[PDB]
């Protein structure tokens, strides 16, 4: 890409509550520490969180960035195990 969908990852099983920014906080700081990125700065731009079928969708800023996150489907957030995959 892009095409913006492939600035995009589903997110599933996603803590009840959790907010918006606290999701885009921890997936920018755990990607930024495992070196998923190449560039500087922080690689996700936003997270819209679904009415609450416990998922969101995350939008990073560029198609590596979005790639790269693949790696983190079954990383534990707040005591979940969360299920990332391609929209
Ligand atoms: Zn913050
Ligand atoms: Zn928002």
């Amino acid at each position: 890409g892009p095409l913006g969908s492939a600035r995009r990852l589903y997110v599933g099983n996603i803590p009840f509550g959790i907010t918006e920014e606290a999701m885009m906080d921890f997936f920018n700081a755990q990607m930024r520490l495992g070196g998923l990125t190449q560039a500087p700065g922080n690689p996700v731009l936003a997270v819209q969180i679904n009415q609450d079928k416990n998922f969101a969708f995350l939008e990073f800023r560029s198609v590596d960035e979005t790639t790269q996150a693949m790696a983190f489907d079954g990383i534990i957030f707040q005591g979940q195990s969360l299920k990332i995959r391609r929209p």
